[PDB]
């Protein structure tokens, strides 16, 4: 199972400022850099965000990423119905010595 | 601005599992004890977990509070209408000697 934390599932109407979550632990969020990915269905992903916070080239500038102690966030500022998408983090692990990742939390934009 | 990290809203059709996220640092969350409130408009609010994990009493089951790390977290099981409401949360920082608090995520239950 995934060695970090995100809900399955989290669903907002157009215009919301909504911020997903992404739960780990000293070994890994907290001295690591965090990278967030955005995945459409059967699409090849994109990198959003990383080094923790920042923003890669070809991405919407209401998405922002930022870290608290060893939680990550993804902020999104203004939800819209194209951001229907299933957004991943991951980071080093330290005492793994390997990657980890979160399940993914899928997004669902509502009437 | 709140030292605590919380989505500012989130939304949810009935029976849904909504988990509402506290991201803080070493000096609040992590050491100190967590409580979490439901705020309706003009109305008293309600107390709904102390020290973590605790749930007040008469708090219906669908409520749970936990946290790991810098990150607290709270949990409702099922949405219903009544959980329309902004959940905030609070601990106490011994960095700064004072109380700090989340922004509060405003839930949404739509139809
Ligand atoms: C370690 N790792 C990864 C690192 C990704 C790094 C970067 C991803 C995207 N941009 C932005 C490039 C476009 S632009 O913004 O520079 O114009 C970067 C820019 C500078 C340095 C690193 C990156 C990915 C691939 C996430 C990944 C996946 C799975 C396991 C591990 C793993
Ligand atoms: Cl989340
Ligand atoms: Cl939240």
């Amino acid at each position: 199972q995934p060695v970090l934390t995100q809900s399955p599932s989290v669903s907002g109407t157009p215009g919301q400022k909504v911020t997903i979550f992404c739960s780990g632990s000293s070994s890994n969020v907290e001295d690591n850099s965090v990278y967030w990915y955005q995945q459409f269905p059967g699409t090849t992903p994109k990198v959003l965000i990383y080094n923790d916070d920042r923003r890669s080239s070809g991405v919407p500038d209401r998405f922002s990423g930022s870290k608290s102690g060893t939680s990550a966030s993804l902020a999104i500022s203004g939800l819209r119905s194209e951001d229907e998408a299933d957004y991943y983090c991951l980071s080093w692990d330290d005492s793994l010595n390997g990657w980890v990742f979160g399940g993914g939390t899928k997004v669902t934009v509502l009437d």
